[PDB]
């Protein structure tokens, strides 16, 4: 753009699109990736101003919407509603046309084989994008910590994976997948709801049960010890008066949902927490690897953010890991946007040139041009 190449950086995943141009710190344009529709029905003569509310403006004016959901856990439901999706991104907040820059966005971490290619040729064959790279999320933000090998654990909203990284890439026989994240504990929460008595069981009051969430719900630091902390009402419970009207006292329901991230015997699964899978991730290299894994275990996302979390895995990963050494878990001080920062660098550097695809590639190797360069 302007006197430079420039392009445009971006972190999608199954709760927020956060965009943004090139070389920049951290987001500008940002919205959540759903798609809503007139649930509320009637007639109309006045009319809240639109067909298809998007991210923003849907989130905003929630009531008459039934939220189609996209992306729930780098799956997408359906496609339909995410080229509007992305309608929004780059023409109404950045103004600029895809049909111009290159694009940076993410991989969701083994998103399957097609989606590769189907995402590609919404851009390139539908909406000819000049060149594009999606980045293979949790790597990006260990060299923006200033790290080259630890052990990674990115989850934000839609699926857990714990990655052994080094000086060298890893691959698929070592790092791990799972479905018991950031949205999971958003959704989790109306589950145990109804022993209070609540369960905000709808599209609307759905969206209200994430809002509750990110902004007062806390990580028990040993749940057993605070199961009987549930008797001091003054920790525990707090007010929710809903802008509506509505109070949901979020009393154990504040810990007891983020619990589930390391206690899988809640919803009902085998699932070790997020600590005993980054083992199982650790364990299943070389013999020589592992040292500077354990003196770094890189922990991001939307996931990390709750109060009360790395000192957990602080106390909770030495107990079944090799004993020898200086365990640390970094977590950066805003560490949920590893992805995008990690990111910005590489489509900021001009050397990551020898990579990526270029518009005429794609045509000149058809669809499988994605899995002809990457993989
Ligand atoms: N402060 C926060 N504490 C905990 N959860 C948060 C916080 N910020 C957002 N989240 C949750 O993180 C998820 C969105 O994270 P995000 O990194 O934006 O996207 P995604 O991994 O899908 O790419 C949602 O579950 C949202 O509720
Ligand atoms: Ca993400």
């Amino acid at each position: 753009d302007e006197d430079e190449t420039t392009a445009l950086v971006c972190d999608n995943g199954s709760g927020l699109v956060k965009a943004g141009f090139a070389g920049d710190d951290a987001p500008r344009a940002v919205f959540p990736s759903i798609v809503g529709r007139p649930r509320h029905q009637g007639v109309m003569v006045g009319m809240g101003q639109k067909d298809s509310y998007v991210g923003d403006e849907a989130q905003s004016k929630r009531g008459i919407l039934t939220l189609k959901y996209p992306i729930e856990h780098g799956i997408i439901t359906n496609w339909d509603d995410m080229e509007k999706i992305w309608h929004h991104t780059f023409y109404n907040e950045l103004r600029v046309a895809p049909e111009e820059h290159p694009t940076l966005l993410t991989e969701a971490p083994l998103n399957p084989k097609a989606n590769r290619e189907k995402m590609t040729q919404i851009m390139f064959e539908t909406f000819n994008v000049p060149a594009m790279y999606v980045a293979i999320q949790a790597v990006l933000s260990l060299y923006a910590s200033g790290r080259t090998t630890g052990i990674v654990l990115d989850s934000g909203d839609g699926v857990t994976h714990n990655v052994p990284i080094y000086e060298g890439y890893a691959l698929p026989h070592a790092i791990m997948r799972l479905d018991l994240a950031g949205r999971d504990l958003t959704d989790y929460l109306m589950k145990i709801l109804t022993e209070r008595g609540y369960s905000f069981v709808t599209t609307a009051e759905r969206e209200i049960v994430r809002d509750i969430k990110e902004k007062l719900c806390y990580v028990a630091l040993d749940f057993e010890n605070e199961m009987a902390t549930a008797a001091s009402s003054s920790s525990l419970e707090k007010s929710y008066e809903l802008p509506d009207g509505q109070v949901i006292t979020i009393g154990n329901e504040r810990f007891r949902c983020p619990e589930t991230l390391f206690q899988p015997s809640f919803i009902g699964m085998e699932s070790a927490g997020i600590h005993e899978t980054t083992y199982n991730s650790i364990m299943k290299c070389d013999i020589d690897i592992r040292k500077d894994l354990y003196a770094n275990n890189v922990m991001s996302g939307g996931t990390t953010m709750y109060p009360g979390i790395a000192d957990r895995m602080q106390k909770e990963i030495t107990a079944l890991a090799p004993s020898t050494m200086k365990i640390k878990i970094i977590a950066p001080p805003e560490r949920k946007y590893s992805v995008w920062i990690g990111g910005s660098i590489l489509a900021s550097l001009s050397t990551f040139q020898q990579m990526w695809i270029t518009k005429q590639e794609y045509d000149e190797a058809g669809p499988s041009i994605v899995h002809r360069k990457c993989f």
